[PDB]
C-alpha cells in the first residue's frame, strides 16, 4: 500500500485506555473528529479501511459494530473467524496489508487507518512506508493502564499546519486538547 494513517487520542502520561475503555469521560467533538477523519474517502465508490486489535474491537458497543461506512479489519493470533460484524480477520499487520492489495479490496479501498491498540500502532510505526500520524493531545493526566508507544521524533516530523486540522488549543467539558499531525517520509 502507498501509505498508512494512524489516529489516536492521548493524555499527558501517554495513556490511551483504562479498564477496556478510554481514560477520560466522553468528549463529543474529539469523537466526531475521529469519525470524520476515518470515514472520509476522497474518491467516489471507495471507502476507507480501519485496522484494529481484538481488545479495541470488543471495546466498541456491540450495536455500534462495525464502524459504519468503513471496512473493519480485526487482528488476532487467536481467533479462527472474524468476530460477528467485522469484515475481515487477519493474523498480522502484514497479512492485513496484503489483503488490502488483494484485487477484490484494492479497488474498493481509498485510505487505510490504524486505530490501535498499542501493538497495532507499534507495528504500523515500524513499517518503512509513508505514514501520517494524527494525534489529539489531551492536556491533562488520567489513570491509564494502556499506553501509546514511543514515536521516533527523528522519523516523524510534526507538521506546523495541515488542511482541515484546527490549529489552536481546543476545549470542551473544561478539558483542553490539541491536534497534531506527524509525517514519516519513506
Ligand atoms: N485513545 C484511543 S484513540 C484508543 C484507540 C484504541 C484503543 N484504545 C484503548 O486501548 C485498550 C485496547 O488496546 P490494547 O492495546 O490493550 O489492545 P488491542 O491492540 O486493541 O488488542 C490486542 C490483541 O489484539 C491482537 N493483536 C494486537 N496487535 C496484533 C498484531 N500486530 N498482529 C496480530 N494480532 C494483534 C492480539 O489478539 P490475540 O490475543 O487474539 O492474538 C492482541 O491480544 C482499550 O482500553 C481501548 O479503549 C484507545
Ligand atoms: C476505534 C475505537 O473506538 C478507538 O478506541 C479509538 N478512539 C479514538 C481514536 N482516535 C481519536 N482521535 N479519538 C478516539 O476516541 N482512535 C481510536
Ligand atoms: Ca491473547
Amino acid at each position: 500500500v502507498r501509505s498508512l494513517n494512524s489516529i489516536v487520542a492521548v493524555c499527558q502520561n501517554m495513556g490511551i485506555g483504562k479498564d477496556g475503555n478510554l481514560p477520560w469521560p466522553p468528549l463529543r467533538n474529539e469523537y466526531k473528529y475521529f469519525q470524520r477523519m476515518t470515514s472520509t474517502s476522497h474518491v467516489e465508490g471507495k471507502q476507507n479501511a480501519v485496522i484494529m486489535g481484538k481488545k479495541t474491537w470488543f471495546s466498541i458497543p456491540e450495536k455500534n459494530r462495525p464502524l459504519k461506512d468503513r471496512i473493519n479489519i480485526v487482528l488476532s493470533r487467536e481467533l479462527k473467524e472474524a468476530p460477528k460484524g467485522a469484515h475481515y480477520l487477519s493474523k498480522s499487520l502484514d497479512d492485513a496489508l496484503a489483503l488490502l492489495d488483494s484485487p477484490e479490496l484494492k479497488s474498493k479501498v481509498d485510505m487505510v487507518w490504524i486505530v490501535g491498540g498499542t501493538a497495532v500502532y507499534k507495528a504500523a510505526m515500524e513499517k518503512p512506508i509513508n505514514h501520517r500520524l494524527f494525534v489529539t493531545r489531551i492536556l491533562h493526566e488520567f489513570e491509564s493502564d494502556t499506553f501509546f508507544p514511543e514515536i521516533d521524533y527523528k522519523d516523524f516530523k510534526l507538521l506546523t499546519e495541515y488542511p482541515g486540522v484546527p490549529a489552536d488549543i481546543q476545549e470542551e467539558d473544561g478539558i483542553q486538547y490539541k491536534f497534531e499531525v506527524y509525517q514519516k517520509s519513506v
